Order: structure tokens, then sequence, then C-alpha cells
């Protein structure tokens, strides 16, 4: 009978850019995906399709390339630019979504301008704006990782659909997925970036595993313990079955050396590390 | 300082199960597309590598297929049965998020035994357990539509970054993601999802749009008047820019005929549509 | 020692084409997706970066508009005036490869102008022009069939690494890959393509398969015993593997009605069928 | 006429697999995606369903897995002894096509046995016998490279629908695909890949571009020139546009600093660089 608009947001998705800083005869590169979504009183655009307060995504779009012209510092930087400018630039906006993948690029033989891209890993960046609170999520994605030893898995219950045989040696393989909450936005974005994915590969490459659960558990462990701006980081961890084949109808044996990388099912083992004290339910986290 | 294991969950993903009733020669084909992941006390499993709450992935896949033996009536109540079996079957499992997706065949030539693919929609459904609480989202994706006229945009503010024309005719087009929450388990799932693509499907067409917030608002009203077991529906919008190609530098006009369907970006609307009163954010959707 | 510049081409690819007719009050909608390359003399462009034969690919873009603004009938007729275009306009420009992949629309509820993508299939043209001579492929792709009996597979040779069990009933499910050379280009296109279509499915169905290699013989025998315009149709068939499970582990048989879904590996099956005293090996194949 | 069955071929397509050395505590790493397709007589298996002639998909798989148990110098090496194999283990089998991805890894911090994916480029070799031939293609794909300047593009002629304006400064990106075929089997096949990537690469890198044509041309020359084994090589290059943004309407200028990197459509160059005198359509190109 009576219906009511909820939580809404729009804006322009996908902006692929690329900013080359060239003041000088050394090259530099940013390479973004950004999304530009704001938030406020749209109820009017919804129920009789007025526009008085619709800011055209179109605009959203050409206003991420004007901005971009004066360059960035980090996506984190460009992001809060880009918040501040439509939250304050108009009344009716009471905050947004902006966020960001970054993509890296490497230089061929040390070259002044001439790159390729390092697809090893993908970099992202969220900013959320509410009001006079804003809150900042870093993450990475993408990264694949796989140890060929040092992983085992026993000791779980066994019901009637449980077929899994103990191991006290098999391949881990997954691909970290990991995000970040700020507890401030006065941060070395890129630094921490780096120190962060650093200790998400140490943890994972030297932790004894004894469970995916245990190895994320250390990951995530390792982050909060050493970076006092990060409340919180979230992990999404599949684990990507590599399967020992079996030899022996073919008068063979297989000391855990070939294997059948299966693409689906996978374990997807997923958690939120951390800080003692610190909040649970942040908004950022709604999307 | 104090590291802690916050929110958690854990299960086997993309379990793509192909059930076949054939105790007929007029055979009937289920796809489904499950994942399975499980809540509760698990905290020795990820700080001590401790598994003895860990009822194995692989485990979770074998129920899967086990209970599609059985038959199921609906995606949801397949859904439903997985949910209480293992929140029933294991006292420290206390909730957790079953979901899946549907792909929809067709016969050939109304043939007994021979299928083809219809890909031009997918069906979802998600079901969450926490406690004695049950809760289920039906969704539909994957679903395009594009209308060549009836579609206005105009009237939208014009900053210095503003360049887009108002236009009283355009192509709408775009890809229909919509997900509901259903207040009761005691649906005839299956009706209820034909109806709900209907009326947005009607709604989309029948809708002069003013602007795609509108069309999006349409929609959900629509739903939501017209389902008494659905609280709220959520939709997820892109507007896939078609262009009007600019031929007068070669002295031709272009009466809305010719257009450059642009990849990437996309203009990307969101909205919630409820039914006055009920629940502003439910858990669900996290997720 | 010495180096050759050999085959070469090249042009404007993924081309986004949606033609909107609308003389009447009723919509028509022809979506493509249009590749050119052109073949001809451009050996100083490779060898001396001297681009006066060069035709930018910008340029050839800006012709598919420029034409589509007068409409085509078909697909294949769109190509046709392209290829013609563009060998005719240029004394270097000797040849050439265009094109597209057409994807269907189905009104809405009949409406005049709104429609829904149907993603079942998508249907396919490329014309090859070689100085005066010119050939035309068209073909259908991303058509998803299955046969949930009436498909065996036995008598197959074993050696030490076979460990394959007969079957006299398993499920046969593919993705209907088919592209077939017209001997003239003299044809009702979409007659042809709706009839081939339904030729395909039709023996796919009623073909009591003893193995995918018959199946796809007969489908290939159909077309070319049907369309005097088809000298051969050649067809490549995943056999998309639906293993049945073993319940046995939990106490329940199978009779034949739960299946995995495996994504990796899959047979691939591919083959010519010709009219006999027909070319084996059209240069068009080559692409 | 009748209906007969021309060129035809079949196996198991993508087989995944992850071979690990583990000899010592040093552990190596190979991750291939292998398909393999035999060629020769299988009339009767398509005209009457008779499988005498069939070697089962499923046993070419196994035997990929058993060899592999053995382990293998370069992939290319792994393709010859499965290659060898069928043709040599089946009177009926006079040839067949076995191809396979490689996907490099690289160790975390060095670790014994602990690596992270490479994914910036992917390795391909395939395989071609007839009778006593072995033929081999090796090559590079997924490598994405990008000049920030040093590229021009002048001298193209306006024809009545040309627009694009002369540059002698833009951006120059592409996706390095190529593929290079050797003229006998006993090659230092990591060597010689190492090195071709390194060729590709300077050739893009150091080229002053006058047209992307250029550019590919000096890349295969430099590839036949350093490699005697080499008698062709054929490229696939994309012309992945970064439009420069035009910001003069917001009142600022752009330096060739914000571009918007745009997805379709693009422009797709392709050549065939020979060593003179070497054969001109090798079979292998037709797969």
């Amino acid at each position: 009978t009576k219906v009511v608009l909820g939580q809404n947001q729009y804006g322009k998705a996908e902006v692929r850019l690329v900013k080359v800083t060239r003041n000088t005869a050394r090259h530099e590169i940013q390479d973004l995906n950004v999304t530009s979504q704001l938030r406020g009183d749209f109820e009017a655009a919804h129920t009789a399709g007025d526009n008085a307060h619709v800011v055209a995504t179109d605009t959203q779009k050409n206003t991420v390339y004007a901005f971009a012209r004066d360059g960035f510092a980090t996506t984190e930087e460009f992001l809060l630019r880009l918040g501040k400018h439509f939250t304050e630039g108009f009344d009716w906006v009471t905050g947004g979504r902006w966020a960001a993948q970054q993509f890296f690029w490497d230089r061929i033989n040390d070259h002044d301008h001439a790159f390729s891209r390092n697809k090893s890993e993908v970099r992202t960046a969220v900013l959320e704006i509410s009001g006079s609170e804003q809150a900042i999520v870093a993450g990475i994605e993408g990264l694949t990782v796989l140890k060929s030893t040092g992983s085992e898995f026993h000791g779980f219950p066994r019901d009637k659909y449980t077929t899994l045989q103990e191991t006290t040696d098999r391949i881990l393989a997954t691909d970290v997925s990991a995000r970040w909450r700020y507890n401030t936005v006065e941060v070395d974005f890129d630094a921490v970036y780096a120190s962060v994915r650093g200790l998400l590969l140490k943890a994972f490459a030297e932790t004894h595993s004894l469970a995916l659960q245990q190895t994320m558990y250390e990951m995530g462990r390792a982050v909060i313990e050493t970076h006092p701006e990060i409340d919180e980081i979230k992990m999404s961890l599949p684990n990507k079955h590599h399967f020992l084949v079996d030899l022996q109808p073919f008068g063979q044996d297989n000391p855990n050396e070939v294997f059948y990388a299966a693409d689906r099912p996978y374990g997807l083992i997923e958690a939120t590390i951390q800080r003692e004290g610190s909040r649970a339910d942040h908004p950022i986290w709604s999307n």
C-alpha cells in the first residue's frame, strides 16, 4: 500500500583515467578506474522525476578529469578532493561514496617514458562521506599466492557426509583479497599500502598452516599489530583446490608432485580481524 | 594492541549442480550454482588451527549433492533445507548464508529430454540464518532492457563542469539487477519471481522516463504494491549510454537512429524501495 | 639476414552500433559489433612509417556510422557495402575482412519501443574480399544445448592410460559454435540463418548419439543437404562434462539424476562437413 | 550432392596442470593449461558412431598427468613427448595439435616453497605433428605496454569521412600478442622465449613510432634478425586509445597529461614478418 524511498545513491561508474606526469623527461603514470556516487536529498528525482538536485553523472565524470589535471599525490588524496567538492559544492548532497582501482605499471628497462603493466595485483581505495564524517578503506586484490608444502588439514569432524581424508601435506593456494579501514585520514597511503602488502605476503608464506582460517588470522594480526592507523582488516580467501592426481592406475605413484587445479567449486574463507575495542559495524562496509 | 577475531564465515562456493527429474519420460532440469557458508564459534580454528568445529567445505559440498537427490520444489526450499541442516546439526554452528544462482533451460521444440539454455536472465536466492532468525532475498540479474524513445533528461543543475545537453528524446538502456526481501517463508517462490519479473519489465517499458531514478522508483513501487510478502526491493541500474552519432560533419542528419553503445563509463543509479515502516537495515544486506 | 613483410591487415575492431528504425511508431532494433580491416599495399607504412596509404582506423569507424544512417536489410548486406566502399575507394586497397556479431532483442510484451536482450545466442557474419572475388561466412555461437539422455559412449579402445567406463546413458551438453560458407552472395541471409539454426538444434536433439562426433556429423549433414547455397559448415563442439555424482558414500543411489557440471577440462570435438566437390581450403578460414 | 567429412580433430582441452619439483627443499613450480587434439582416420566415428578409433578424450587427459610425473624441462618438450606418444602409439592417428599456456610464478621473499603469480604475461606453445614433421609455434600474450610520448601519426589521407587530426605527440598503448614459428625443434626454448620477449619490448620502447604498423615491423625484424631458428613471427596489436581529454570547456589546458582510456572500439594492427624465402602459409597457422 504505502511505499517509501529508502537508501539511494547515483553517479558515474568506472571512469578510466590515466594521468601522465611529465614536467621532466622522467615520466610517471597513474592509472585509475574511478567511480563516483552521491547521497542526499534526491526524493523528488525518484517520485516525480524532478532533476533539480540531480548533478548529471556526465558532470561527475567531467569533474574527475578536470581535477586530475592538477595531479594528485595518491589515489586516496584524489578521492578526498572529489568527495569534498561534491558534498560542499551542493547543499542537497550530504555525502557519497567514491572508489577507485589503481593499476600498476613498470618501466621497460628503466626507460623514461615506456612502460608495461604489472597485472599481478590491483590496489583499491574507497572513501565514504556522511555529513561531517568520512572514512577511508584501502585494499588489494587479484594477488594469487601458493605454498607447495607447509600446509595441513586434519582433526575436522566427520559426519555421514564427510569423505575428505586428513592430510599433513597439501598445496595451499588462494587469491589475496583484503580491505582495511583507517581510523584517520592523516596517513602515508602509499607507504602503508606497500607495508600491508608485504605483511600479508609474509604471514601467508611463513605461517605453518593448520587451516586457511589460521593463515588468514595470522595475516590480519600482522597488519593490526604493525599499523596503529588501521582499526580493522577484512579478508576473503578462496581455497583454490589443487588435487593430487591418482596415478596408481598407470602403475605410478604421486609424491605430492602432480596436481589438477580445479576452477570450481572452491572453499571460501572470510573474516574480519580487528583492534580490540574498535567498531564492528561501520557503514562503509555496506556499499 | 589487542587483536580480536570479528565477524567470519566459511564454506564451499559455486557448487555447480544439475538435477534431472526423470521418473517420467518428460524430463525436467534444475541447474544451480550453490554456495554454502557457516557462521558460529570458530574462534579456535582461527587462533590455533584447531579444526574440531570446522565442518569441511568438502563436506558442505557433499551435502549439497546428497540433498539434491531427494529433489526440491524450488531453489529457496533447497537452500532452506541446507540451512536448517547445518545450524541444527552442529551446536557450534549458529547460522550462515546459503546462496544460489538458477539458470534457465527451454525445451528444444518441446522435446522430452533436449533443452537449450535461456541466458537472458539469471535468478538468484540467498538465505541467511542468525540464531532463530531466518531471512530470504530473491533476485534477478543480467536482464538487459532498452527503450528506443520515451525517455527524457533535462532540468538538472549546470556548473562549470557541465557540458551535457538537455534532451526530451533519448535511448534508455540498463541491465536489470534487482533483489527483494521476503517477510515470510510461506511464499509461492516460483510464482512470485515470475510476477516480480513481469512487474519490473512492465514498469520499465510503460513509464515515460524523466530520469532513470524515476523509472526505478516506479519499478520498485509496483512490486511492493503487488506483493504483501515483500518488505523491500533494492535495484542497481546502470545507464548504458547510447550516444547519438554526429553525422553533420558529413552533411547528414541523425534523427535518433544511429548510436554508439559505449562500454565505460556508465551511470549507476541505485535505490531501495520499501514498504512503509518496514525494517530499515536488515543484516542480510551486509553479507 | 633479409626480412620481408608478409600477410598483413589493419582497421577498427569492435565498433558497437545500434541502428533504430523509427519511421513508424513501430520501432525496430539492429545491434551490431563491427570490425573492419583492410588489405593491400601497406609496405611503406610498415617499413618507413609513411602513412599515405593508411586510411585511419578512426575513418573506418566513421564510415561504419555514416553508412548505418541509410539503414540495411541484413548484417551481411551492411558488410557488403563496407567492403565495396573500401576496396573501390582506394587503389592500394585490394581487399579486406569485415566482420560483425549481431545481438538479438525481443519486444517487452510486444511494446512498440521497449525491448529486452535475447542473450541465448549470437549471430556472426564475415565478409572477405580478395581482388575481384568475395566470400561470406555466417555463423552462430553461444548457443548452449543439453540432452539429459539418449547419448552413449562405448566401444573406444583401451590402453594403460584408459580409465573411462563405457556408458549407454549420459548427459550430452555442448555450446553450438558453427560457421558456414556461402557459395554465392545471392542469399536470403536472415531466412537461411533461421533455418540453419533450426536444423542444428533438430539434429542435436533428435540424433541418438553414440558419440559427439556422430552428432556433429548429423548436424552438418542436415545443413548441407537442405541449403544449396552452402558449400561447407565448420563446427567446434565442447563436450561439457556433467559427472554423475557418487552418492553411495552417503547411502544413496543416483539413477542418473544428480550431476556435477565441471568447467574444465572439457572434450573438444571439431570438424568440417562439406558438399562433395567443393573447395577444401578457402582462404576465408585463415582469417 | 553427397556430404563429405573434411578436416577434423578432437581431444581434451584446457587440462590444468601444476607440477611441483621437490627433490630438494627448494621447490620449483610449473603451471600449465594443456590442450590435446588428435588427427587421423576418424571417418567411422563421425558417420557411424563407431568408436574403435576414438582414443577417449578422458584418456588423453590421463596421459597428460601421467607424463607430468616424469617431469619436463620446458613446456615445448612436454608437448613434444605427448605428440609423439599419440601419433606413434596408434596407427590411425597420423598427427594432431597440442598446445599449452604457461603461467609464471615468483617466490615470495625468495622463499623455498611459497610463491605468487606473475600475471603480467602468459607464455604459449603450440605443436602440430603431420607425419614425421614437427612444427612448433611459441608466443606471448597479455603483455600490455605503453609509451607516454615518442609516438606520432600524421600524413594519412583525409577522405570524405576522415575527422582524425594529425599529431606529433600521442600515447601508444597496446597488448603484445606475438607468435613465432621455429624451423627446427632443437631450440633452447626458455632462452629464446626470454630473448624474444626482450627484443619485442626493446623495439616497442625505443622505436620513435610514426605508426603502430612501423613499431610492429621493427619489433618483428629484431626477432628474425636475432634468431636463425625462427622463420616468421606474427603479431596482433590493438591500438588501445588513450584520448587526450578536452578540458578547455573548463578553462584549462591539457599538455598531454589527462587521458580517457577507452575500451572499444580499438585499432587492430596485424602483420607477419618472415625470413625471406621461408614457407608462406604453414598449416599450423590454420589451427
